RNA sequence: GGCUGUCGUCAGCUCGUGUUGUGAAAUGUUGGGUUAAGUCCCGCAACGAGCGCAACCCUUAUCCUUUGUUGCCAGCGGUCC
């Protein structure tokens, strides 16, 4: 990443002035209309860094989950964790998705058997009623949990953009002790994220750049 | 002990794991619609399950296949009708 290349992005964009966070103080390089500007000279090399530990951890062959849930960048993190080989949550974080795993497992398992069921010539002798609830079954299991349908297991390594709207599973991760990578925006609590990037968390751009850029790492990490 | 009345055939009553609180406890079971119904859908720190509601049981209302006695008489013949 570059200085030159994310500057065009908009990545220095904050919210208003109303909504700042004191526990970030030190990430905002001033203000401008009455809207923060968040400082490039230090969100690089932090970036870099969490970018080195993450395909470090990723070459001992670990997996990794990509938490956003903003309807603007569903589709940018479902591209980015299928090319990524890696894992995904783009919708509503079910409460005690990793705390409570041993009872998620059974909703993979029941998710697992009715695509079978589906994608195997089944949903025929069904009488037009009950075949249709399967299908509406379908469509919300996999639109809630289709980006973990093959965990085996807890991830090592947990991915999130903007980070105060997704507090369950920053919570989640601290209290299982994983570490947690997240982009905060300059309103954000930092305190339960160890690799803090700064930046703007809503921006199609911004997303993009971030996503592009933990695939690729991600990628040559292993392939390592 | 077993059996029964009653609220009341009212729509409610709980549990596992997770989270919150020093604790008694809370959440789920709240919210927007909807229903005869905690009935269903959408949201949601909750994710699921059990007993209840509904369906499976008996009867009544239409049609068809089979058998025609002790039951029936449309078309035939006779008749004390
Ligand atoms: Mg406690
Ligand atoms: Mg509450
Ligand atoms: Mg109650
Ligand atoms: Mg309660
Ligand atoms: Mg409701
Ligand atoms: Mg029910």
């Amino acid at each position: 990443v570059s200085m030159r290349d994310m500057l065009k992005a908009g990545v220095h964009f904050g919210h208003q002035t109303r909504y700042w966070n004191p526990k970030m103080k030190p990430f905002i390089f001033g203000a401008r209309n009455k809207v923060h500007i968040i400082n490039l000279e230090k969100t690089v090399p932090m970036f870099n860094e969490a970018l080195a530990e993450l395909n470090k951890i990723a070459s001992r062959k670990g997996k990794i989950l990509f938490v956003g849930t903003k309807r603007a960048a569903s589709e940018a993190v479902k591209d980015a964790a299928l090319s990524c080989d890696q894992f995904f949550v783009n919708h509503r974080w079910l409460g005690g998705m990793l705390t409570n795993w041993k009872t998620v497992r059974q909703s993979i398992k029941r998710l697992k058997d009715l695509e079978t069921q589906s994608q195997d010539g089944t949903f025929e002798k069904l009488t037009k009623k009950e075949a249709l609830m399967r299908t509406r079954e379908l469509e919300k299991l996999e639109n809630s949990l289709g980006g973990i349908k093959d965990m085996g297991g807890l991830p090592d390594a947990l991915f999130v953009i903007d980070a105060d709207h997704e507090h369950i599973a920053i919570k989640e991760a601290n209290n299982l002790g994983i570490p947690v990578f997240a982009i905060v925006d300059t309103n954000s609590d930092p305190d339960g994220v160890d690799f803090v990037i700064p930046g703007n968390d809503d921006a199609i751009r911004a997303v993009t750049l971030y996503l592009g850029a933990v695939a690729a790492t991600v990628r040559e990490g292993r392939s390592q």
